[PDB]
DNA sequence: GGCGCGCGCGCC
DNA sequence: GGCGCGCGCGCC
């Protein structure tokens, strides 16, 4: 059903494969929840700006993440719209590596984590991330082999998937994964 | 090329 | 939710 939200975050459009297309990620908030959104129509980028209020209908979902394909289904909302501020806070919280270690393979993961160790191999790059509860490997290939970063930088992860790899839960990149290196 | 407008977002 | 530095990018 149609849902009206306020945009909290939205990345710049980026290239990806399976067919090779374009997309960006966004995070939005109703008055009762926050959601991650994959937008596959890059002509909607102007509707997904910080603080813009939009109404989303005729979309699809997948593991709690919204998918938007046709611009025909986003409309501006210019009446008054206020979301409770904890929804904003939750929407911006990065989960703990100790909780990530307790979810099922398949779970999609988004957050900001600091990069403690970078190991580059032939086709894969293992980015070790840490917080005050644990460490975890991020596996990046293709677009995310050997990206520019060093110890102390932080990584913003968008739509990474928890997978068991050599008997341990890791984050691995797929077609829609995005990683941004900060500072 | 490369100015300069004005956002993004980590930090506050 | 505000701030402002760093930057992305339309324009010439």
């Amino acid at each position: 059903d149609p849902v009206t939200v306020v945009v909290l975050k939205a990345t710049a459009p980026f290239k990806y494969e399976s067919g090779k297309s374009t997309m960006f990620h966004a995070t939005v908030a109703s008055k009762t929840q926050y959601f991650h959104v994959k937008v596959f129509d890059i002509n909607l980028k102007e509707k997904f700006v910080r603080k813009k209020v939009i109404t989303i209908s005729d979309y699809s979902e997948c593991k709690g993440v919204m998918e938007i394909k046709e611009a025909s289904s986003v409309s501006d909302f210019n009446q008054n719209f206020e979301v409770p501020n904890r929804i904003i806070e939750i929407a911006n919280k990065t989960p703990k590596i100790s909780q990530l270690y307790k979810q099922a393979s398949g779970t999609m993961v988004y957050g900001l984590f600091m990069l403690q160790k970078k190991s580059v191999h032939k086709k894969n790059t293992i980015y070790e991330i840490q917080d005050n509860t644990g460490s975890m490997d991020v596996v990046g290939s293709g677009k995310w082999h050997n990206i520019k970063c060093e110890k102390g930088d932080k990584l913003r992860l968008f739509c990474l998937q928890l997978r068991t790899v050599d008997r341990k839960l890791k984050l691995v990149c797929g077609s829609h994964s995005f990683i941004k290196v900060i500072k």
